[PDB]
């Protein structure tokens, strides 16, 4: 009893994951993964764009049926939804202007106006470590928001994904002046363990159906057929 259309949402200022391009197409790695995997769940899909904080609350009220955004399988998160099998690995970092001496670290960041993007483990992770102890951590309602906003030199520094920084806008012509600050961010508690696509706790038969689909186009070369035209490392991890 899977539905005909199944409703994906997904927030599109993550790119290389999930964005639009100029005519308004959804785009990025997370899409075609949802892409391939309906097809061989053999359902048609719809794409719903949302704010990243609005997923989790429309999955839900059954105003979508799946979440696949990037979304890091937490603890904390499975207490409330459910979760496919790794899509990819998801480490956070932060990114500051290249020569800042800022380190992710309490001393040094004490007193700066550090963006992180809001419902994420990012924001979680920064408003109990950081904000309490007096650095300014500013949540945003999208991660575009965060870019602007540190070239603008409003923000000191953005913690977000390490590859969506990387290949989202330190490759990129707007990120050239801008860097990596310090080695990422490892903290499992906060962190989760990669991303999978967010399912409702009773939609077992659609969980096992997307885990299925996501075996099959591992194991035959597609995933890496897919990943390779935005990757040249392996995003799975492993
Ligand atoms: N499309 C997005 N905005 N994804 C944000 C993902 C951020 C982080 N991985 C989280 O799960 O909270």
């Amino acid at each position: 009893a899977l539905p005909q259309t199944v409703r994906i949402g997904t927030d599109t200022t993550y790119a290389p994951f999930s964005s639009k391009d100029a005519k308004g197409e959804f785009i990025g790695f997370d899409i075609d993964l949802g892409n391939e995997m309906c097809k061989r769940m053999q359902v048609k899909c719809t794409w719903v764009a949302s704010d990243f904080d609005a997923l989790i609350p429309s999955l839900k009220a059954k105003k979508i049926d799946a979440i696949i955004s990037s979304l890091s399988i937490t603890d904390k998160r499975q207490q409330e939804i459910a979760f496919s099998d790794k899509l990819y690995a998801a480490d956070s970092r932060l990114i500051a202007a290249k020569g800042s001496p800022i380190q992710p670290t309490l001393e040094s960041l004490k007193g700066k106006h550090v963006g992180v993007l809001q419902g994420s483990t990012q924001e979680a992770y920064a408003n109990d470590n950081w904000r309490t102890k007096g650095v300014d951590v500013v949540a945003y309602a999208n991660q575009d928001l965060i870019y602007s906003d540190l070239t603008a030199g409003r923000l000191d520094a953005a913690l977000q994904d390490e590859v969506a920084a990387s290949e989202g806008f330190l490759k990129q012509p707007a990120g050239k002046e801008y860097a990596f600050a310090g080695p990422s961010v490892k903290d499992k508690k906060y962190f989760g363990d990669g991303t999978g696509v967010g399912l409702r706790k009773d939609d077992t038969e659609l969980k096992a159906a997307f885990d299925k689909a996501l075996t099959e186009l591992r194991q035959d070369g597609t995933y890496d057929k897919m990943a390779k035209k935005y990757f040249d490392f392996n995003v799975y991890g492993d």
